Order: structure tokens, then C-alpha cells, then sequence
């Protein structure tokens, strides 16, 4: 038993991480097959950069790419949105089975924080409703990646590009499209007002009941419309029928209907915790998806 | 900036995990060079779990009784030895993925990364602290035993924990990689209980320093304290004593923030007296004790 914030095993991604140096800027790149993916702001020397014009002036030899103590030869460069693609002479022999996916707000992934192309640590993040992540990133962290594992397949969903003034983080998918209304430029930008990921809070309350924490359960049920009136008032994301459907398994297992669990959450929002905890937390946690709870409580493995 | 419960990258440990089967019992083993380390209770039967004579059970075992699997490859056991509560299975093939490694016995308050495994395959990685009562707050299901706790210094894996048991309060106990249990626990089904747990005071102070480095000062105050006056208050909230060693260890974080250790001790004293009053620190409504001074410096300073 027990319940922890659990990251995916990072080994398949560790063997893809390289160092990319251009001018004075060093950051990380992702080496898959014969291409290194990294943030395009590596070329910058910043208020209003013309990325296409700056890239035309670059040659292949301007990009120093190192896999450990081995220099890779760049034989081509191209920009895809906010991501630079450096074609190299060698295919990565450690390339895992992979694909590029775009995640939706409320989805979780594992971040492999890297410095100088060397993996430093791994942690679990949720894409916030305001399209930021609450990461942990120092100088040289950019090009660190976020992923999920399904069977033997790494799904890359995030590359790290920037920190906003409130100390939260923003980046792109591996096709270089920003999550949220951000640009890779030194100009005034702010994270929007954030909201709580309601479906994830319910999943975590189900996790609490599976681990024998039940003091918040009650006799009452609510309706989706009445719950959503309360959700709106407390800066919670609307609960949809899709969310109710996805919580179906945990509803069946615990014998607590989703709208019955919604009646518990409604009371917690109105009345607070009353000095009590849930799974060692004095607040409602929203960075576990229904699937995160099932895979941790079932012991799904990755080979 | 930012502050997260951060594990070490698990790849160097993933390449060491194997499956070990004896009879109907399957658990995990750690394959380093030509030795597989696993919990000795793999040799136990359901009849004899209250009072197993491990020496007597092991002499009865043949090498072919031990089914060891690395992916889709059976390893041949050519020798076995028991060191304390750990079984060392000598195999014919050395692990080509063996990293640079050390075995270290850690002290209470020390943190490490757990690679939770089933059937020799990794499920996930998370951070744990060795609690003052010599338990860890893990996440472990049937077949999790032989999962290891580790830290990585540069390219070198320090193995500090092997998972052996769950206590009736749902917390976890295990051994170092020489097979010595942390705490008074034994690998037997006989009634055992964790002692009363206490909060790792030096770790709470490290975390308050992390909060200041991340630009939060709301909990600070104008007061100082003596070490003995701090300890008399902390004890009443079931906090571990703060020693001069702990004050010395917090020296670097004190230098960076310009907050004297005994000044930060006065802030924690007030937080214990008042609570947080609808505020959070680093996204938490409680005082977090599972970050060491060392964890804070590597995450906040590089
Ligand atoms: C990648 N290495 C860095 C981000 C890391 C470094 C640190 C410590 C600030 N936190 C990180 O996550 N990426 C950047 O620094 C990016 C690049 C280069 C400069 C600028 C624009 C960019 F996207 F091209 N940038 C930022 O992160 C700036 C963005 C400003 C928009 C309003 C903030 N961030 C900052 O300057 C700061 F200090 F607010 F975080
Ligand atoms: C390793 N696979 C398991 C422990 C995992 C399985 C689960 C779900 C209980 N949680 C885990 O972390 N190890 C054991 O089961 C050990 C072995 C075999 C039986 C017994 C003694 C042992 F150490 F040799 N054991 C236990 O974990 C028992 C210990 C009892 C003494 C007081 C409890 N635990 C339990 O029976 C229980 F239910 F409390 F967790
Ligand atoms: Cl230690």
C-alpha cells in the first residue's frame, strides 16, 4: 500500500540527451534517429528576434553537439516552429520506440531535468489549465523534455523553453508549438489566472479511499449542473460527462458514484479540511489523473 | 526557480533489475557483475513464515531451484550465499549494464530515490526519506520486494535500501545492501509495529531556506533563539532534536540567504505555534521534512 507522486522510469530518455552549444548559449537537445531537437532560442545573441533570418546566417559548424565525450557532426539544420532540428551524421543507437504527442491541460507527464546534456533529476508535472507547468529548472535547463511511457513506447509531449516572472514554466510540443499564449522572446508575458483540475482532484479522492482514508465521504449526491455552479465559484475547471465516464472504474471499485464523490468535494470546498489531512496533504491535490491512480494502484510496469 | 520532489534518473538502476522465482514466490533482484542480490524471504514457504530458520531452508536449496530472468533471458545460478537478510546468487553471466556503484548505510533523515519494480520491470520512481523510526513511506504492492533505493553522485550509484516488508500501519521497512535491517524489524510474519514517528527538524529548516531562495519570506520574524530553547519547544510538537552538527550543515544555506540558522529556528518555532493560516510554502499547507540540506543546495544552487 501507500501513494506517492511517481515519475516514469527515465532510462529510455536518458540515452537521447545531448549538449548543444551555439555562440555563448549551451542547452540540451533530444537525439532521436539522426536528428537533434532543441529550442530555437539557442541561435539568439532577443527582444524581437527574426529567427528565420538569424538561422540563414548560421552554418552547420556553428552548432557544437556532444553526446557525452563524443562530438556529433551536424550536416543540416532546419526550424520547425519554436524547435531547431539539427541533422547529424550518426543515428542514435539508443533511440527508443517513440512518437511525438500533444497533451491537453490536466494531463500529467514526467520531466527529465538536464544540464550540459547530462540527466540531473526526474519529477511528475501536470500541464496546468493556464498552459504552464510548476517545474524546477535552473540555468541551462532548456531542451529538457517531458514524456509518458505506454508499453515500450516513449510519448514525448514537452520541451522546456522559458520561465515566466511568477517562477512557473512554459514550453512546446516536439513539433515546436507552444502550450499556451507564450512566445520565446524577452518581452513582458504573464501566466493567466490558474484553476484547479477537478477530474484530477476526484481521482485523488478515489486514491485516498483505496488507501483507507474515508472521513470526507458522506450520504449526499449532487447533479453535474449544481456541482459545476460550485466548481465555477471556487476557480475549479468544469466537470464534463467525459470526466464522469473516465472516473467510471474508480466509481465501481469504491462503490462511491462520481456525483456522490462530487458531493464530498462540494463539502470540502465549502467547509475546508477541519484540521484533517488526505493522503498526507492539507490541501486538495490536482496533479494525479484517473490513469495515474490506476497505474500506481495496479502496479503497471514498463519494458 | 521552482521546487519539486525530484528523484535521480533511474536508467543506471533499470539495467540492473531482474526477476527471482523460488516455488510460487516471485520478487525482484539487483544484478551487479556476476551476483544477484535479493531478499532471503524468497526461499520461505507460507507454512514457515512466522519463525523461518533461513540457514536450514537455504542448505536444502539447489541452484536450479532459483529461476533468475533478465528480460527474455534465464540466468544460470552457479552458487548462493546468505549475508544477513540478503541472498547473494552467483550467476554464470556478468551484467554488461553494471554501473559504477557503492553500497552505503544511511542515517535517519537521509533521502533517496526508489525504483518500484514488479517481475524485474520498473513501474515508477519517487523520493523517500529514512524516517527517525527507521521506516519509509513507500508505494509498494505484491511482488515489490527487492526494489532498491539509491542516490547518484556524478556517474556512481550509491545503493542504500532494499525493500523487504510492509508494517500494519502501511509503512515500509528493509535493509542496506549488506542485508542489515534499518531499525529493529525482522523478516518474519510475527507481530511488529513502527515506533512513534517524529518530524526531521533539520530537513524542515532546509525546506524553509529553499522557500526563501524561491522568493517567499512571509513566515520569517524579528526573533532569535538558543539551540536548547528551540529543542525544548520542538520536542513538544514531536520534532527530532536539532544538534550542533545540524546547525553546521545548514551553514551554507544560511550564508546564501543571509538568515542565521538560529533566526530560521525562531521562524519554525512561530510556524509550529501558529500554523500557516490559509497560506502555503512551496505549494504545501504542512511543513515538509523529506528534503535534506544537500537536496535543497543541488536543486536550488545547481
Ligand atoms: C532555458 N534555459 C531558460 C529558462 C530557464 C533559466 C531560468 C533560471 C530563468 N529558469 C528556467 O526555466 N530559457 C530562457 O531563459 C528563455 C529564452 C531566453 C531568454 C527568455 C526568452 C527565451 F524564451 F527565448 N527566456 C526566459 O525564460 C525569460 C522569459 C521572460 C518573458 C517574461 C519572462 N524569463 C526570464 O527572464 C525570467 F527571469 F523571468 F525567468
Ligand atoms: C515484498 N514483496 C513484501 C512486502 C510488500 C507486499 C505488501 C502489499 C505487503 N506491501 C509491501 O511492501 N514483503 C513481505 O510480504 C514480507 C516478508 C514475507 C511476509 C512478511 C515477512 C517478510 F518480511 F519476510 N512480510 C510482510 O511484509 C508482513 C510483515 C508483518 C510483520 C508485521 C506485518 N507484512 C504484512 O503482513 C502486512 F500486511 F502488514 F503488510
Ligand atoms: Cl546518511
Amino acid at each position: 500500500s501507500g501513494f506517492r507522486k511517481m515519475a516514469f522510469p527515465s532510462g529510455k530518455v536518458e540515452g537521447c540527451m545531448v549538449q548543444v552549444t551555439c555562440g555563448t548559449t549551451t542547452l540540451n537537445g533530444l537525439w532521436l534517429d539522426d536528428v537533434v531537437y532543441c529550442p530555437r532560442h539557442v541561435i539568439c545573441t532577443m527582444l524581437n528576434p527574426n529567427y528565420e533570418d538569424l538561422l540563414i546566417r548560421k552554418s552547420n559548424h556553428n552548432f557544437l553537439v556532444q553526446a557525452g565525450n563524443v562530438q556529433l557532426r551536424v550536416i543540416g539544420h532546419s526550424m520547425q516552429n519554436c524547435v531547431l532540428k539539427l541533422k547529424v551524421d550518426t543515428a542514435n543507437p539508443k533511440t527508443p520506440k517513440y512518437k511525438f504527442v500533444r497533451i491537453q491541460p490536466g494531463q500529467t507527464f514526467s520531466v527529465l531535468a538536464c544540464y550540459n546534456g547530462s540527466p540531473s533529476g526526474v519529477y511528475q508535472c501536470a500541464m496546468r489549465p493556464n498552459f504552464t507547468i510548476k517545474g524546477s529548472f535552473l540555468n541551462g535547463s532548456c531542451g529538457s523534455v517531458g514524456f509518458n511511457i505506454d508499453y515500450d513506447c516513449v510519448s514525448f509531449c514537452y520541451m522546456h523553453h522559458m520561465e515566466l516572472p511568477t517562477g512557473v514554466h512554459a514550453g512546446t510540443d516536439l513539433e515546436g508549438n507552444f502550450y499556451g499564449p507564450f512566445v520565446d522572446r524577452q518581452t513582458a508575458q504573464a501566466a493567466g489566472t490558474d484553476t484547479t483540475i477537478t477530474v484530477n482532484v476526484l481521482a485523488w479522492l478515489y486514491a485516498a479511499v483505496i488507501n483507507g482514508d474515508r472521513w470526507f465521504l458522506n450520504r449526499f449526491t449532487t447533479t453535474l449542473n449544481d456541482f459545476n455552479l460550485v466548481a465555477m465559484k471556487y476557480n475549479y475547471e468544469p466537470l464534463t460527462q467525459d470526466h464522469v465516464d473516465i472516473l467510471g472504474p474508480l466509481s465501481a471499485q469504491t462503490g462511491i458514484a462520481v456525483l456522490d464523490m462530487c458531493a464530498s468535494l462540494k463539502e470540502l470546498l465549502q467547509n475546508g479540511m477541519n484540521g484533517r489531512t488526505i493522503l498526507g496533504s492539507a490541501l486538495l491535490e490536482d496533479e494525479f489523473t484517473p490513469f495515474d491512480v490506476v497505474r500506481q494502484c495496479s502496479g503497471v510496469t514498463f519494458q
